[PDB]
C-alpha cells in the first residue's frame, strides 16, 4: 500500500463529470473541477485541464495523469507550508501518507487549520491528536473516510484500508 493506492481507495475512480460530498463538480479520482454552479464551467475547467474538446468525459489514462499530478501538487503544498512541512518531516512514511490524503481532500488551507492536531502530532502524541482529529466539521461530513485516515495517522500502520 501506497499514497496512489490509498487515495484510489477513498476517491474512487469516475470517468464523467460527477459531483461530490459537497456538491462540487468533479471528475477522475478526485479531482475538483470548480465550486460554481455551472456545469458550464466545470466542462469548461475539464477542457481546460486535459487540453482538449472533452464534452464532460474522459479516459481512464487521462485520469490517472490528472491524479499524478494532484498528489504531486498536494504533497509540494505541504513542503511550502511553514506551518506543515516540520510536521510532515517529523513523521514516519505511513503517517505523511494520512497528512497527505488529508491536504488533497481539503486543500493546503483546510488543513493548516488543525493547528492544535499538528501540535500534538509533531510531539507524537497519536491517541490525543485522534480524539482531537474527529471534532472537526471533516470527520462528522465523511466519516468512513476520516476514520480510515485517523486510524492511520494514529498507528502508523495500513491496518485500515486493509
Ligand atoms: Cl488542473
Ligand atoms: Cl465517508
Amino acid at each position: 500500500m501506497n499514497i496512489f493506492e490509498m487515495l484510489r481507495i477513498d476517491e474512487g475512480l469516475r470517468l464523467k463529470i460527477y459531483k461530490d460530498t459537497e456538491g462540487y463538480y468533479t471528475i477522475g479520482i478526485g479531482h475538483l473541477l470548480t465550486k460554481s454552479p455551472s456545469l458550464n464551467a466545470a466542462k469548461s475547467e475539464l477542457d481546460k485541464a486535459i487540453g482538449r474538446n472533452t464534452n464532460g468525459v474522459i479516459t481512464k489514462d487521462e485520469a490517472e495523469k490528472l491524479f499524478n499530478q494532484d498528489v504531486d501538487a498536494a504533497v509540494r503544498g505541504i513542503l511550502r507550508n511553514a506551518k506543515m512541512k516540520p510536521v510532515y518531516d517529523s513523521m514516519d512514511a505511513v503517517r505523511r501518507a494520512a497528512m497527505i490524503n488529508m491536504v488533497f481532500q481539503m486543500g493546503e488551507t483546510g488543513v493548516a487549520g488543525f493547528t492544535n492536531s499538528m501540535r500534538m502530532m509533531q510531539q507524537k502524541r497519536w491517541d490525543e491528536a485522534a480524539v482531537n482529529l474527529a471534532k472537526s466539521r471533516w470527520y462528522n461530513q465523511t466519516p468512513n473516510r476520516a476514520k480510515r485516515v485517523i486510524t492511520t495517522m494514529r498507528t502508523g500502520t495500513w491496518d485500515a484500508y486493509k
